[PDB]
């Protein structure tokens, strides 16, 4: 059934310092020539520090190197420079430092600070990006006969309060997009959930096809969350439990407290 890798870590540099280290040990696994590794970025302030970790200690491997090439597994739909896009977060600590050629944030170049942007505008950068991801990365029938998606190499993930992951909230129709006839979806978040925008994510298909996931999670209000993915039965269900149906590697990097 389900058997992902779990660690447990005290500290934020310590759970940070073993997020850098899965990425790297998953790059000198596959070798020089497999390079660059497809890998979907999350935002938060967990995966940030892992990113900083990256930029402070394997910057050669990554820029003289090449191991990676950055996509964004889910996006906020506002400007690519405003405090809330992942990307701007993302490109503050480590890509600033990437040759542009190995970097792909989600084109929000249409969206301005006059007028928020709808599902309408969601869904146009999410049918642009799943373009840019067939072109780019090898894809792969779903259940060997279904339509085709993506295979990243690498798929960093987070988890809400909400049980939500990357852009995929409870009850949305993205939540709902796992046969592969969707690759990137849209969604707006939940009650207990910010920003307030509309967002555009890697659908569950996508995700599920992944060779590597790895969820950085911290915080007993997702413990919940957590126990729910791991349940032998599945019973008020938080959204993440779908990462069940993970093809791929399956790691979850938590605190000491979302472990208990
Ligand atoms: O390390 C963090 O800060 C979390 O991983 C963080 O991302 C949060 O708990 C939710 O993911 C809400 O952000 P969203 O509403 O955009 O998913
Ligand atoms: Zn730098």
């Amino acid at each position: 059934s389900f058997k992902p890798t779990i660690s447990v870590h005290a500290t934020p540099q310590e759970l940070s310092a073993a997020g850098c280290r899965k990425i790297v040990e998953i790059i000198e696994a596959s070798g020089s020539q497999q390079w660059p590794l497809s890998i979907a970025l999350a935002g938060g302030s967990t995966p940030k520090m892992t990113y900083a970790r990256l930029h402070d200690e394997h910057l050669n491997l990554l820029r003289e190197k090449r191991a990676l090439r950055f996509f964004m597994g889910d996006e906020r739909m506002v400007p690519a420079d405003s405090t809330d896009s992942n990307y701007n977060m993302a490109r503050e600590v480590l890509l600033h430092d990437i040759p542009d050629d190995l970097v792909f944030p989600f084109d929000t170049s249409a969206v301005t600070p006059s007028a928020e942007a709808t599902s309408a505008d969601a869904m146009r950068v999410a049918e642009a990006y799943g373009k840019q991801l067939a072109s780019l990365l090898p894809l792969k029938s779903v259940g060997e006969a279904g339509p085709k998606v993506p295979v990243f190499d690498v798929v960093l993930l987070g988890l809400g309060s909400d049980g939500h992951t990357a852009s995929i909230f409870p009850g949305s129709q993205a939540e709902k997009e796992t046969d592969g006839k969707v690759v990137v979806s849209v969604g707006f978040p939940s009650e207990t959930m910010k920003p307030k925008v509309w967002r555009v994510t890697l659908s569950p298909a996508t995700i599920m096809q992944a060779r590597n996931v790895i969820v950085l999670a911290t915080g007993a209000e997702k413990k919940w969350v957590v126990d729910g993915i791991l349940a032998d039965t599945a019973h008020k269900a938080p959204v993440a439990r779908f990462l069940r149906g993970c093809e791929g590697n399956v790691s979850f990097l938590l605190d000491k407290e979302i472990a208990e």
